[PDB]
């Protein structure tokens, strides 16, 4: 039982133990098969170890619900490396490979042991049929939704297909299902076990969001005499990540830090489709170190930084988005850059956004969460405290007790000031 686990964890990749208890505690819950599960704690080899190993230990095949496709190829060319049977079916995907897997999972003992998929590939009429052999075959094993939180229309990345997913579970109550995340948002959670009718109860094991490695800091962009050598001197000590709201914002800071001799790259869909896949494989062999994008950069664990020129449209996107830094638990950094001109920028294209779907939909309490997840993050920089501790009231975890790691933690009366010092500078 407990013996089987230990002894398939080092022979694959090479762990004398989990990381956590509650790893452990995620995945026995999963080996049995008895009740539906949720996971929420930050990405990496963890959460992903909950799905991957009980796949293997159990007799039968996993569809994984992942929406990212360059995510997929990364999580399956890694898993292949490391000697398993996995497959990805995708909308990029040529016929003449889809029917080659199409009639493999209808076949007796299927060769593949891993199938990744997109829920517009799963829920599509197509593929509809292909499951029902395994259905009743019970070669179904488990149901696994990654990036679970999009099926909130509460959340801060709302994906409609995820909806689609909804009865799915309810209809294959055969296989047990398996939810995980990293947005712990209490609304999100409910909305999550009720939208994709998860078997009730559900055994939740969470992550507190707390890590050491990272330091938190707010800088100010109204009050900075050269903004471009602040970024670059917080850049010089140092992979890692420049994050910023629009394609020319990246784009001018990419040749704005090369020039001060930090090299750095812009990342956004403006590339095309074989250049966005050559910079991100540039990035991994570090002749793009400093890599400046947009929310379309969503793994490396060697990230020494996360720093946002630009406000984030939530509270819960920025926690997603810096929390990318130092995955291999070495120290990093994380800088938010406020002012109240690129603040008003975002809240101007958030209502009207937002005003357009009144136009067309009407009014919903759905509209009104967008909204409230902006003034979530405005607050989190306009107000005082520590910045850990503001993240702890937005998804509800534990206070955690921090020192030296963040802004509040090394200087609170600094910091202090420069919050008044920005009001003055309005007039
Ligand atoms: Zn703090």
């Amino acid at each position: 039982p407990e013996r089987r686990v230990r002894s398939t964890l080092k022979k694959v990749f090479g762990f004398d133990s989990f990381k956590t208890p509650l790893q452990e505690s995620a995945t026995m819950a999963v080996v049995k098969g008895n009740k539906d599960v949720f996971v929420c704690m930050p990405t990496g080899a963890g959460k992903s170890l909950c799905y991957q190993l009980p796949a293997l230990l159990a007799k039968g095949i996993t569809i994984v619900v992942s929406p990212l496709i360059a995510l997929i190829q990364d999580q399956v060319d890694h898993l292949l490396t490391l000697k398993v049977r996995v497959s990805s079916l995708n909308s990029k995907l040529s016929a003449q490979e889809r029917k080659e897997l199409l009639a493999d999972l209808e076949r007796e003992k299927p060769q593949t042991k891993i199938l990744y998929i997109t829920p517009e590939m799963a829920a599509s009429s197509s593929f509809q049929p292909t499951l029902n052999s395994l259905v009743s075959r019970h070669l179904l094993s488990y149901l696994v939704v990654d990036e679970a939180h999009c099926v909130s229309q509460w959340g801060h990345d709302f994906r409609p297909d995820y909806l689609r997913l909804g009865a799915l579970r309810s209809r294959l109550g055969h296989a047990p299902c398996v939810a995980l995340t990293a947005t712990a948002t209490p609304q999100v959670q409910e909305d999550v076990f009720a939208a994709l009718h998860l078997k009730k109860p559900v055994a939740i094991f969470k992550t507190p969001c707390f890590r050491a490695n990272l330091f938190y800091d707010v800088q100010f962009k109204e009050l900075i005499s050269d903004p471009y050598g602040n970024l670059k001197d917080f850049c010089l000590k140092a992979c890692g990540i420049v994050y910023c709201r629009t394609r020319e914002a990246c784009e001018q800071l990419a040749i704005e830090l090369s020039c001060r001799g930090v090299n750095a790259k812009a990342y956004h869909a403006g590339l095309k489709a074989s250049e966005r896949t050559l910079v991100q494989n540039d990035w991994m062999e570090e002749k793009v170190p400093v890599i400046v994008a947009t929310i379309s950069f969503g793994d490396k664990a060697n990230v020494r930084f996360v720093a946002h020129w630009n406000i984030a449209k939530s509270m819960a996107g920025y926690y997603q988005e810096s929390g990318r830094a130092g995955r291999d638990g070495k120290p990093s950094w994380c800088r938010l850059y406020y002012s109240r001109n690129d603040r008003d920028q975002v809240s101007f294209l958030i209502r009207k956004e937002v005003a357009k779907l009144q136009e067309k939909r009407g009014n919903k309490a759905s509209d009104k969460a967008t909204i409230m997840a902006f003034d979530a993050l405005v607050t989190f920089c306009e107000e005082l405290g520590c910045r850990h501790a503001a993240i702890a009231k937005y998804f509800g975890d534990a206070l955690p007790a921090c020192a030296k790691g963040c802004d509040h933690c090394q200087n609170p009366t600094a910091v202090r000031r420069r919050l008044e010092a920005l009001e003055r500078s309005s007039s």
